[PDB]
């Protein structure tokens, strides 16, 4: 499902992400843009058998079970296809744990990269919030 910018910004404000771990909503926005381009079914396979899933592209090798990753975790109890739906609930639940750890949003590269030191603000400026 390809999301509006503000449709996606309204959503994870309700979902609770604004100022979560003292990251303000446009960080979230900008990581989803740059991570999926707001597509929930966006998927990328890796060099490890790994596959990142959904909208903030959570990795199969640490946070989910997709069916086949030649050894690892599931730090979230989610089957990777929950990442994959309409509904961001699950992506955003899992997302919180990844950012619960030490590095915070630095787990998303693209955020690290296209988003640290920016006007993330800019991602919600014209929004129905």
């Amino acid at each position: 499902k390809v999301y509006g910018r503000c449709e996606l910004a309204a959503a994870m404000k309700r979902l609770g992400l604004d100022n979560y771990r003292g990251y303000s909503l446009g960080n979230w926005v900008c990581a989803a843009k740059f991570e999926s381009n707001f597509n929930t079914h966006a998927t990328n396979r890796n060099t490890d058998g790994s596959t990142d899933y959904g909208i903030l592209q959570i990795n199969s090798r640490w946070w989910c079970n997709d069916g086949r990753t030649p050894g690892s975790k599931n730090l979230c109890n989610i089957p990777c296809s929950a990442l994959l739906s309409s509904d961001i609930t699950a992506s955003v639940n899992c997302a919180k744990k990844i950012a619960s750890g030490g590095n915070g949003m630095n787990a998303w590269v693209a955020w690290r990269n296209r988003c640290k030191g920016t006007d993330v603000h800019a991602w919600i400026r014209g929004c129905r919030l």
